[PDB]
């Protein structure tokens, strides 16, 4: 009987709130004209006293660098490219990454594109 | 019977010689540090008139860019990193390239690295 680790990867307390993050090593990944290849983070809705993260990357990313992506959008504070709402906790909300993880190039909620809670669906 | 394109995708000839150029889209390819995706081209030995190419990139490359990957080797002639031979036609030898194939990370002979020659087979 070989285990298999299941679930999320780390559960991290940040600005009052409780984060689990999961994360899937994926290269169905956006990437640059120039050939960066970018990750995906989806950030749930607070349900439960918890936030879900779900980290889309072609990486295989440890447990601080995954803390360390909650840390970058909580301090960072993105909007929405479609219509500049910032992640409130009761919708969901997506950023593309590049430059491991520091760099956004895209932002987006899901009142504007729908499709991202199924990306973080399917992890979860 | 829905068709299915299968084999080479383009013929061409250049310095007097025949290249049968096969491609996939795989992103089981090198990267670097920085997030850079790379590409591997892998020439194999003449045999009947023709040498065999396998490019492994993680984007779909049109027959144009497939034929530049062919001329830009023919022209660079780069040397095996290890040995320092240059492909010969009787080798089979591979080049690992990213900016867009125009930059080669490494070059290598299957003297020095035989498992090269499983890279393309699985394509061939
Ligand atoms: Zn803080
Ligand atoms: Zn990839
Ligand atoms: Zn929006
Ligand atoms: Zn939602
Ligand atoms: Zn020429
Ligand atoms: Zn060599
Ligand atoms: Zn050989």
């Amino acid at each position: 009987g070989a285990m298999a680790r299941v679930g999320p990867k780390i559960e991290i307390t940040h600005g009052g709130k409780k984060y689990t993050v999961f994360s899937k090593v994926t290269h169905l990944v956006p990437r640059t004209e120039n050939g960066e290849e970018a990750e995906y983070v989806v950030f749930g809705p607070e349900k439960e006293g918890v936030i879900s993260v779900v980290v889309l990357a072609p990486k295989d990313l440890n447990e601080e660098a995954l803390a360390l992506r909650v840390k970058w959008f909580n301090d960072t504070k993105p909007r929405c490219v479609k219509c500049g709402a910032a992640y409130n906790g009761k919708n969901h909300f997506r950023v593309v990454a590049i430059r491991n993880g520091t760099y956004y190039l895209d932002a987006v909620c899901d009142k504007c594109e729908p499709r991202i809670t199924w990306l973080s669906a399917i992890v979860i």
